[PDB]
DNA sequence: CCGCACACCCACACACCAG
DNA sequence: CCTGGTGTGTGGGTGTGCG
């Protein structure tokens, strides 16, 4: 065991503040663990987390392509809005969003009428597919918090799981789906 | 005679392939 | 990228034990 001193939390906050997109990872402190070795990932995290996160105050803003945004002469942008990390997490409303999508498309296939008006393309169920052609690419492109492989994956695991006659009544009866499914997350020495 | 350093956990968003 | 099987490692922690 090793104590932190100032040196190094004030190195692993200009890191995180310069990989923001980051700081939930384990990665990031593994790769920290390079610079300050009397450490390990697992130990960064830590210190990061329960001590040096109160100490952020800001981050570095970053583009799209998960790069540092630089001006003129190279110096960082500061901000207090965290940009968006690894892997976001489903809502309701997306849930509800999804189920719909698909309850909709088994309509349509089963009974060639227009759910909205009832017009001729020429409710409950047990199904699982099969899935329309870009499906799940369209449902993508319309509702982009996700890509296509999520919203796949939690159809598959979650939606197919609970039921989406289920879910849609309890959604509409007023909350996302949930607890469906070496140690991942042990960056040790 | 306890707070910090470090190990470990685990559901799961997101991914990729083969058949 | 149709389905299923299955990998990766994040995100949010908890467990452990040293000094």
């Amino acid at each position: 065991k090793a104590s932190f001193t100032d040196e190094e939390d004030e190195f692993i906050l200009d890191v995180v503040r310069k990989n923001p997109t980051r700081r939930t990872t384990h990665t990031l402190y593994d790769e920290i663990s390079h610079y300050v070795p009397n450490h390990t990932g697992n130990s960064i995290r830590h210190r990061f987390r329960v001590y040096l996160s109160k100490r952020l105050e800001y981050v570095y803003e970053v583009d799209k392509f998960g790069k540092l945004v630089r001006d003129d002469d190279g110096n960082l942008i500061k901000t207090k809005v965290l940009p968006p990390s690894i892997k976001r997490k489903f809502s309701a409303d997306e849930d509800y969003t999804l189920a719909i999508a698909v309850k909709k498309q088994f309509y349509r296939d089963l009974f060639q009428i227009d759910p909205d008006t009832g017009r001729s393309l020429i409710r409950t169920q047990s199904r699982r597919g099969p899935i329309a052609r870009e499906f799940f690419k369209h449902f993508a492109e319309e509702h982009a918090a996700h890509t296509e492989n999520a919203w796949r994956d939690r159809f598959r695991k979650f939606l197919l799981a609970y039921g989406i006659d289920d879910y849609i009544s309890y959604y509409e009866a007023e909350e996302p789906m949930k607890n469906l499914t070496p140690t991942p997350g042990n960056y040790n020495s």
